[PDB]
């Protein structure tokens, strides 16, 4: 038996997150829940979201206890973190933009960031780019049709480099566009190879993952309490339908050799 840990997200993107988490922590035993019913958040009121977050997390405690939950989604992390760490007695970790260390290792100080469409609408956005980037110029580019891409890629199809060129134009026609690039969605690093090939070179892309990981691991250490099962890694859904069962191969290539309905009260 190890230490029970979800990594949540409102698609995709939680993967990227996960990723990194299991690369740093492979033997504990993960839930990955991800909310195919009302995927996207980034259009959604944040009141919904908060009762949203709240209630799968509460479904998904019913199932296992938990000794620690990842809010691997931009969209919900900053809004849900109050109401979760109020309701749960287990550590909840966040994310934000990694605007700070991207603002440490720009060397031209121009730094992009790029999110969904509701995210570059924030005010806790705003003000972060302010706290921790105030030597350097931020260009956000907010984009939800790149979520889109994302889920597209991981449900099999093929991410057209021209969308991509499309979506980023305004950056390619720049004299100077950023060095560094900080992927403020968690569904974007799925797309680093696509970005990579399509951003000007020598651009270098940074994100959260990494970071998470490591708070993860502190927090399993210093603060997460004795929940732990044997049981295999198993992903949940908040509706079996054809997109959500469409996730099933790759979700067995992240480890996760099961995929059931999670029964949700909000
Ligand atoms: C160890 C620690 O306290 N880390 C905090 C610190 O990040 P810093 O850049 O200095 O160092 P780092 O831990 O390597 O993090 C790198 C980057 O990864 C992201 N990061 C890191 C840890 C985390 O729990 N969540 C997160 O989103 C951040 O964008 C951070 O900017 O400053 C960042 C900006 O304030 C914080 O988001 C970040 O998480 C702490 C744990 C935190 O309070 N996060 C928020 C989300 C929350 O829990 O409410
Ligand atoms: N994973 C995305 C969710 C995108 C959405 O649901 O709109 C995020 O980090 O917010």
């Amino acid at each position: 038996p190890r230490p029970t840990v979800l990594v949540f997200d409102s698609g995709v993107g939680g993967l990227s997150v996960y990723d990194e988490i299991r690369h740093l922590l492979p033997d504990l035993h993960y839930i990955y829940a991800f909310d195919n019913v009302a995927f996207p958040y980034g259009e959604k009121s944040e009141a919904f979201i908060v009762e949203r977050v709240v209630a799968i997390v509460t479904a998904v405690q019913e199932r296992y206890p938990l000794a620690l939950a990842v809010v691997a989604c931009n969209t919900a992390s900053t809004v849900s973190l109050p109401a979760l760490r109020e309701k749960f007695d287990f550590p909840v970790v966040g994310v934000v933009p990694a605007i700070k260390p991207a603002a440490r290792l720009t060397a031209n100080g121009i730094v992009g960031l790029l999110a969904t469409r509701g995210t570059v609408k924030r005010s806790y956005t705003h003000e972060l780019i302010a706290r921790f980037a105030n030597e350097c110029q931020i260009e956000m580019l907010g984009s939800a049709e790149m979520v889109e891409l994302a889920e597209a890629k991981l449900h099999g199809e093929d991410v057209s480099l021209d969308a991509l060129k499309r979506i980023l134009r305004p950056w390619l026609r720049m004299k100077e566009p950023p060095d560094t690039v900080v992927l403020g969605c968690t569904h974007f690093p799925l797309l680093q190879e696509e970005l990579l090939q399509v951003l000007p070179e020598g651009t270098r892309l940074v994100d959260s993952g990494a970071a998470i990981a490591r708070r993860t691991a502190w927090l399993l250490e210093h603060e997460a309490p004795d929940a732990k099962s044997a049981d295999a890694n198993i992903a949940f859904c908040m509706a079996m339908t054809p997109g959500a069962e469409q996730l099933l191969p790759v979700l067995q290539r992240y480890g996760f050799e099961t995929l059931e309905k999670l029964a949700v009260l909000g």
